[PDB]
C-alpha cells in the first residue's frame, strides 16, 4: 500500500520543481488526489521532501486550480500531529497567509483550516502567523458571508489575541471591532456569536483599548443576544459588559440594555446575577442618564431583593450595595430612591451588613449608602431604631486607632453621622455614647476632607444647649479657632459654626 508513493514521493517533487506553469500545476493535483489516502498521506508526511516544494509552489503561482489543490493538500494533512510539524518547518507559515489575499474562498477555506488546526495544536506557531501578517487580513478576511468561515476566522484570532498585549492592537488598528460589533448584530448562527464573543471578551481586559469597542456601538450590540437560548454564549457576553463598564458610563443610546439586565437580577445561575450587579454598578457611576432609566423600570426593586438573597456572599453584595449608592446621590428621582429602599424593605438588609462576617470594601459602599439613604428624613427613624448609629461609631474607631484606606472610611463613617445628625433623636443617641472627644480628636488632623465632616457631625450637634455645655470642655474653643484660616472654605465654615452656639 503506502510502500509505493515511499519511493514514488521524490519523483514527483522534482516535476514540482520545474519551470512550466503547467507541468507544476496538473503535476501538483496528483499530490492532492493521493493526499485522500490516510495510508499514503502519511508517506507525503513522513518525509517532508516536497513539504517544502507544495508551500514553494503555492506562492508561485497566478493559475486558481494550482491553489485549489495545493493548500487543500495542507489542510488534508493537518489531522495528525505528526504533519503538521513538517508545515511549520517548511516555512509554509509565512506563506499560508499570503493565500488569504485571495477572493476564491475555495482557497480561503482550505488555507484558514490550516491555520486553526495549527494554533490550537501545532506549538511555537503563535509567534509565526503573529509576524506574517496574518493578524491584519484576519480581521480583513471578516467581509465574506459564509458563517462558518467567519466562525473560524474569529476563533483564529482568539488565540493570537490571549498572549501579547501587542498582537491585540493590530485588531484595534484595522477595522477590527467597529468590524466585529458587525458580527453580532446582524448573524443568527449561534457558534459565531460565542467565537466572537471569546474575542471581544478578551480584547477588553486592559484599559488601554477599553474606549474603542464602546465607540463601536459594543455595548449595544452586546446588549442584543444578553437573552439569546445559549447559555454558554450570554456567560461570554457578560464578562466581557463588566470590563467594558468603565467606558460607557459617559454615552448615550444605550437605555433597553439596562432594561434586560435588571432583569437578570433574579436569574438562576448565581454566576449572572454577581456580573449583572457589577455590570450596572460602573454603568452608574457620575451619569444620572442612565439612572433614571434604571428607577423606572424597577431597580432598587430588583437590587433589595438581590441584596437578600445572598448576603453572606460577597460577591454579589458589594456591586449591588455600591450600585445603591449610585442610585442614590447627584439626579432627579433622587428623593423617591431614597424612598423606594425603605419601602421595599431595604433598612435591615443595609445595616446588617455593616456587621461581620463582612470584609471592607463592602463596608465602604454600606456606609455611603447610609449617608445617601439619610437625606430623606423618613429613613432616619428607622436606622436609629435599626442598631447602626452605634456599629458605625465602632467602625469608625476600628479605623481610627490605627492612625483601602481606614481613612477613607473615617471619612465616610463621620460624613454619615452629619446626614444622620439632622435628625433629633440620633443627636441623643450619638451623645448617648460618649463620643464627643472622638469628632474633636478628629479636627487635628492636618489631611483635608476629614476636616469637614467632623466638625459637619459637630456643627449639626452645637444647635442643641447641651453640646456647648459639653463640647466647650475637652478642647474645642480654640483648635477650631485655629481652624478657621483654613485653605478649604467649607472646611473654614463648618470649622466656624460650632464655635457660635458655644458662648450663649
Ligand atoms: O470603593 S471605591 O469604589 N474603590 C474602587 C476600587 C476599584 C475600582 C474603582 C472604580 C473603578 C472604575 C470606576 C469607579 N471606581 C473603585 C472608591 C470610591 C471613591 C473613592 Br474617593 C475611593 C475609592
Amino acid at each position: 500500500d503506502a510502500e509505493l508513493a515511499t519511493r514514488a514521493i521524490p519523483e514527483l517533487t522534482k516535476l514540482l520543481n520545474d519551470e512550466d506553469q503547467v507541468v507544476v500545476n496538473k503535476a501538483a493535483v496528483m499530490v492532492h488526489q493521493l493526499s485522500k489516502k490516510e495510508a499514503s498521506r502519511h508517506a507525503i508526511m513522513r518525509s517532508p521532501q516536497m513539504v517544502s516544494a507544495i508551500v514553494r509552489t503555492m506562492q508561485n503561482t497566478n493559475d486558481v486550480e494550482t491553489a485549489r489543490c495545493t493548500a487543500g493538500t495542507l489542510h488534508n494533512l493537518s489531522h495528525h500531529r505528526e504533519g503538521l510539524l513538517a508545515i511549520f518547518k517548511s516555512g509554509g507559515i509565512p506563506a499560508l497567509v499570503k493565500m488569504l489575499g485571495s477572493p476564491v474562498d475555495s482557497v480561503l477555506f482550505y488555507a484558514i483550516t490550516t491555520l486553526h488546526n495549527l494554533l490550537l495544536h501545532q506549538e511555537g506557531a503563535k509567534m509565526a502567523v503573529r509576524l506574517a501578517g496574518g493578524l491584519q487580513k484576519m480581521v480583513a478576511l471578516l467581509n465574506k458571508t459564509n458563517v462558518k468561515f467567519l466562525a473560524i476566522t474569529t476563533d483564529c484570532l482568539q488565540i493570537l489575541a490571549y498572549g501579547n498585549q501587542e498582537s491585540k492592537l493590530i485588531i484595534l488598528a484595522s477595522g477590527g471591532p467597529q468590524a466585529l460589533v458587525n458580527i453580532m448584530r446582524t448573524y443568527t448562527y449561534e457558534k459565531l456569536l460565542w467565537t466572537t464573543s471569546r474575542v471581544l471578551k478578551v480584547l477588553s481586559v486592559c484599559s488601554s483599548n477599553k474606549p474603542a469597542i464602546v465607540e463601536a456601538g459594543g455595548m449595544q450590540a452586546l446588549g442584543l443576544h444578553l437573552t439569546d437560548p445559549s447559555q454558554r454564549l450570554v456567560q461570554n457576553c457578560l464578562w466581557t459588559l463588566r470590563n467594558l463598564s468603565d467606558a460607557a458610563t459617559k454615552q448615550e443610546g444605550m437605555e433597553g440594555l439596562l432594561g434586560t439586565l435588571v432583569q437578570l437580577l433574579g436569574s438562576d445561575d448565581i454566576n449572572v446575577v454577581t456580573c449583572a450587579a457589577g455590570i450596572l454598578s460602573n454603568l452608574t457611576c457620575n451619569n444620572y442618564k442612565n439612572k433614571m432609566m434604571v428607577c423606572q423600570v424597577g431597580g432598587i426593586e430588583a437590587l433589595v431583593r438581590t441584596v437578600l438573597r445572598a448576603g453572606d456572599r460577597e460577591d454579589i453584595t458589594e456591586p449591588a450595595i455600591c450600585a445603591l449608592r449610585h442610585l442614590t446621590s447627584r439626579h432627579q428621582e433622587a428623593e423617591m430612591a431614597q424612598n423606594a429602599v425603605r419601602l421595599h424593605y431595604g433598612l435591615p438588609v443595609v445595616v446588617k451588613l455593616l456587621h461581620p462576617p463582612s470584609h471592607w470594601p463592602l463596608i465602604k459602599a454600606t456606609v455611603g449608602l447610609i449617608r445617601n439613604l439619610a437625606l430623606c428624613p423618613a429613613n432616619h427613624a428607622p436606622l436609629r431604631e435599626q442598631g447602626a448609629i452605634p456599629r458605625l461609631v465602632q467602625l469608625l474607631v476600628r479605623a481610627h486607632q490605627d492612625t483601602v484606606r481606614m481613612e477613607e472610611i473615617v471619612e465616610g463613617c463621620t460624613g454619615a453621622l452629619h446626614i444622620l445628625a439632622r435628625d433629633v433623636h440620633n443627636r441623643i443617641v450619638i451623645r448617648g455614647l460618649n463620643t464627643i472627644p472622638l469628632f474633636v480628636q478628629l479636627l487635628y488632623s492636618p489631611i483635608e476632607n476629614i476636616q469637614r465632616v467632623a466638625a459637619g457631625v459637630l456643627c449639626e450637634l452645637a444647635q442643641d444647649k447641651e453640646a456647648a455645655e459639653a463640647i466647650e470642655a475637652e478642647g474645642a474653643t480654640a483648635p477650631l479657632t485655629e481652624l478657621l484660616h483654613s485653605r478649604n472654605e467649607g472646611v473654614a465654615t463648618y470649622a466656624a459654626a460650632v464655635l457660635f452656639r458655644m458662648s450663649e
